[PDB]
């Protein structure tokens, strides 16, 4: 038998690319933003040419959607024999429940 | 064995490539199995598509038979020489 080996987001190096927040609300979360101010340093030259003012700016960015999923499916044996419903009074019957 | 030179199979670097093992009872063995399963790593998809669904696999393989012979042989007054224990007997020299 054949195990596979689990993987954790966490552990692999490209984890430190981006940082992940759980979110347990973001199925009622319409659009997101996210805001920027920066302030460019200015430098002060003789002459004619504009020493000029400085300058600010007010960028906002808009938050992408997309979602990930997966699928799989049980039989209806198993269903039955894990529910105990179908479960008798043999041994040989435990066996397949397990 | 101390005594003889032998190429024992379990001294060069070959042994390390067959699993080995003794099995007294062979010869009264009809067709020898041995089995395998194995469940390959999913990955998730984008698009919804129900039909990922992690697969199952269930080989089988079967034994090959062979044989290793040697051959050997010896006279038949030969071998009779060495029944009786002797200590001459005119019969050293061909002892």
């Amino acid at each position: 038998c054949s195990t596979l080996s689990l993987v954790r987001f966490l552990e692999l190096g490209l984890s430190v690319a981006c940082v992940c927040t759980k979110f347990p609300e973001l199925s009622y979360v319409a659009e997101g933003t996210i805001q920027f101010e920066v302030q460019q340093p200015m430098i002060a030259r003789d002459g004619p040419h504009p020493a000029d003012q400085p300058v600010h700016n007010y960028m906002i960015k808009r938050l992408d959607r997309r979602s990930l999923n997966a699928a799989f499916s049980i039989a209806v044996e198993a269903l039955g024999l894990i529910s105990g419903e179908n479960l008798d009074g043999t041994h040989i019957s435990s066996a397949m429940r397990l």
